[PDB]
């Protein structure tokens, strides 16, 4: 709606920064509203959904098994590793690492999964081969969150990210079991409380992944809808603002409150 578009415009003004927005219909793929859809924004932690899609694609092919146990060390631990720091002795399974990367945004879990597929280049090659020639990953955690202005590394566009998520969640690429595992992890997100979830009415489904980085970077990707079933995809990114994290949270939640109210 124009009201949601106005709310996105307001956010840009109140944050003093670019906001990228896409609202996409899940069944048909039709864009319902957009804002700066072809502009690039840092993905930040939102890339972890695409990373575990690559992992699931390798699981489907038998190049990976979800039960496979990965043992790592203390020198592999990077900043923000709330789950992987607890499993240095027993290791973790690929399934557990994807749950940690998506549900808790564990950074070491993300790096360990990137190694299983061959690094940020193979993730980009995976995205390339599924029809996304726009989104690119180039660096590891935490360096991928630098959000240097006009740097194209580790970026997506609202339009590319929204269509790629759709394909991963509902497209022919992954097997039904893998599509279901990916949306399960996302539905179990526990670090996106103050964003779209804060605007969600009772009984609504949401499966999302948020992120933040340097230079005021903040974002979220989600599939959501009424009656306990997802029906649409929303992508919101921003970068450049000196605003506090709580401000950016509130601006994104008000965009969500807006699109929920004219659903
Ligand atoms: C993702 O952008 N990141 C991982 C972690 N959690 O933040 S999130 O919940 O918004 O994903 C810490 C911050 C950030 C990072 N610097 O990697």
């Amino acid at each position: 709606h124009p009201e949601t578009l106005v709310k996105v415009k307001d956010a840009e003004d109140q944050l003093g920064a670019r906001v990228g927005y896409i609202e996409l219909d899940l069944n048909s793929g039709k864009i319902l509203e957009s804002f700066r859809p072809e502009e690039r924004f840092p993905m930040m932690s939102t890339f972890k959904v695409l990373l575990c899609g690559a992992v699931l694609s390798r699981v489907d092919a038998g190049q990976e098994q979800l039960g496979r146990r990965i043992h790592y060390s203390q020198n592999d631990l990077v900043e923000y590793s709330p789950v992987t720091e607890k499993h240095l002795t027993d290791g973790m399974t690929v399934r557990e690492l994807c749950s940690a990367a998506i549900t808790m945004s564990d950074n070491t879990a993300a790096n360990l999964l990137l190694t299983t597929i061959g690094g940020p280049k193979e993730l980009t090659a995976f995205l390339h081969n599924m029809g996304d020639h726009v989104t690119r990953l180039d660096r590891w955690e935490p360096e991928l969150n630098e959000a240097i202005p006009n740097d194209e590394r580790d970026t997506t566009t609202p339009a590319a990210m929204a269509t790629t998520l759709r394909k991963l969640l509902t497209g022919e690429l992954l097997t039904l079991a893998s599509r279901q595992q990916l949306i399960d992890w996302m539905e179990a997100d526990k670090v996106a409380g103050p964003l779209l979830r804060s605007a969600l009415p009772a009984g609504w489904f949401i499966a999302d992944k948020s992120g933040y980085g340097e230079r005021g970077s903040r974002g979220i990707i989600a599939a959501l809808g009424p009656d306990g079933k997802p029906s649409r995809i929303v992508v919101i990114y921003t970068t450049g603002s000196q605003a506090t994290m709580d401000e950016r949270n509130r601006q994104i939640a008000e965009i969500g409150a807006s699109l929920i109210k004219h659903w």
